[PDB]
């Protein structure tokens, strides 16, 4: 599954809705530790439509239990991500993934 925890706290009670455009800074990690990306480098936010299904399950579901103003560390496993295969020279074979997002904004 996804599982959330708080880095710092949002404000407790705005949390993504289906349809929202959803505004992250993340950085992602193997479970060696090494870091495969992150909005942070670019100075530019990630936005996505929370219910397009264009992320991965566990940011879809874990993102949803974030609030507004929120740091988290997601830790998601293989079947919420990249699964059997993996992404080829990116993320291994059966990975778990582990995300340190921040939910900017909803808009
Ligand atoms: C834009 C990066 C995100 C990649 N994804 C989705 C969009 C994804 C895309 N892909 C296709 C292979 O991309 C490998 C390189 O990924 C980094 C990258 O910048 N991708 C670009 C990309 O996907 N973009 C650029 C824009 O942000 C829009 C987006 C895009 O084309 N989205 C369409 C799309 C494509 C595939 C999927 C998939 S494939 C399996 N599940 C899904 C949901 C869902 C939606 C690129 C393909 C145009 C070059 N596989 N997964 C994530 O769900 C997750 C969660 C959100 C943040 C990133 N990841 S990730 O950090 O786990 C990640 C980073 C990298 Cl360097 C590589 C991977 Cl495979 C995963």
């Amino acid at each position: 599954g996804v599982q959330v925890e708080t880095i710092s706290p949002g404000d407790g009670r705005t949390f993504p809705k289906r349809g929202q455009t959803v505004v992250v800074h993340y950085t992602g990690m193997l479970e060696d530790g090494k870091k495969f990306d992150s909005s942070r480098d670019r100075n530019k936010p990630f936005k996505f439509m929370l219910g397009k299904q264009e992320v991965i399950r566990g940011w879809e579901e874990g993102v949803a239990q974030m609030s507004v103003g929120q740091r988290a560390k997601l830790t998601i496993s293989p079947d919420y991500a990249y699964g059997a295969t993996g992404h080829p020279g990116i993320i291994p074979p059966h990975a778990t993934l582990v995300f340190d997002v921040e939910l900017l904004k909803l808009e």
